[PDB]
């Protein structure tokens, strides 16, 4: 649109300038399709919505979320179409998908031990640049995670508690909640804070140093807090260095002001990307 009018926003394109394509596979994402820049002759996401009218205002709060956030390890937002009925939300594509399927099917000749710590460090400096800006993720896992050329990690957030035909999200007052990944105080007094984003990531890094495996391997959901209040925590996985394990520890305390910031978790991976 025109920089003379009220309300010009830079970030509204058009329509016509992107070819879709059909939707993206990868776990599918629900209404979210490949499309092409042809400007740029650039492949890019486009996550749509034209009928679930009961979006719109939530569809609408996740573009403007999205306008004020920049990082180089958060998926970047490259246009909106908020304007016109088809609403779009454009992002850049990341080449290798999520990191869920990434670490499954990866070669693990080529992502070995230190390639998982630049993974981790990626992961860490979102969540840092997320917590001086005073934001909160609520869904940090792997499956949230996408994955570049050069093994390039950036954090994102695909709305998945809708797409869970499975175990991962268990319901919670028409609310999906991903137990295995939840803190102890978000599950009791439903309270989110970035210190319950420090849990997730901790759990983030029990599934990288797993390469994918399912949290809490076959427990059930509904022993996991009794669990957790008994001091049960998941224990160092095969091959993980102790530095990185006594990390997830601090990420599990049970109190949540005694766990980390994701400036100092931050720094301690840099520092451990020593070597
Ligand atoms: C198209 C799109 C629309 C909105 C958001 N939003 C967010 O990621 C987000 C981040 C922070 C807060 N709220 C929302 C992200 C995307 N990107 C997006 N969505 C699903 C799959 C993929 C994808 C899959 C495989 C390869 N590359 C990209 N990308």
């Amino acid at each position: 649109m025109d920089p003379s009018s009220p309300n010009y926003d830079k970030w509204e394109m058009e329509r016509t300038d992107i070819t879709m394509k059909h939707k993206l596979g990868g776990g599918q994402y629900g209404e979210v399709y490949e499309g092409v820049w042809k400007k740029y002759s650039l492949t890019v996401a486009v996550k749509t919505l034209k009928e679930d009218t009961m979006e719109v205002e939530e569809f609408l709060k996740e573009a403007a979320v999205m306008k004020e956030i920049k990082h180089p390890n958060l998926v970047q937002l490259l246009g909106v179409c908020t304007r016109e009925p088809p609403f779009y939300i454009i992002t850049e594509f990341m080449t290798y998908g999520n990191l869920l399927d990434y670490l499954r099917e990866c070669n693990r000749q080529e992502v070995s031990a230190v390639v998982l710590l630049y993974m981790a460090t990626q992961i860490s400096s979102a969540m840092e640049y997320l917590e001086k800006k005073n934001f909160i993720h609520r869904d940090l896992a792997a499956r949230n995670c996408l994955v570049g050329e050069n093994h390039l990690v950036k954090v994102a957030d695909f709305g998945l508690s809708r797409l869970m035909t499975g175990d991962t999200y268990t319901a919670h007052a028409g609310a999906k909640f991903p137990i295995k990944w939840t803190a102890p105080e978000s599950l009791a007094y439903n309270k989110f804070s970035i210190k319950s984003d420090v849990w997730a990531f901790g759990v983030l890094l029990w599934e990288i140093a797993t390469y994918g495996m399912s949290p809490y391997p076959g427990i059930d959901l509904s022993q996991v807090y009794e669990l957790l209040e008994k001091d049960y925590r998941m224990e160092r996985p095969e091959g993980c260095p102790e530095k990185v394990y006594e990390l997830m520890r601090a990420c599990w305390q049970w109190n949540p002001s005694d766990r980390p910031s994701f400036a100092e978790i931050h720094q301690a991976f840099e520092t451990m990307f020593q070597e």
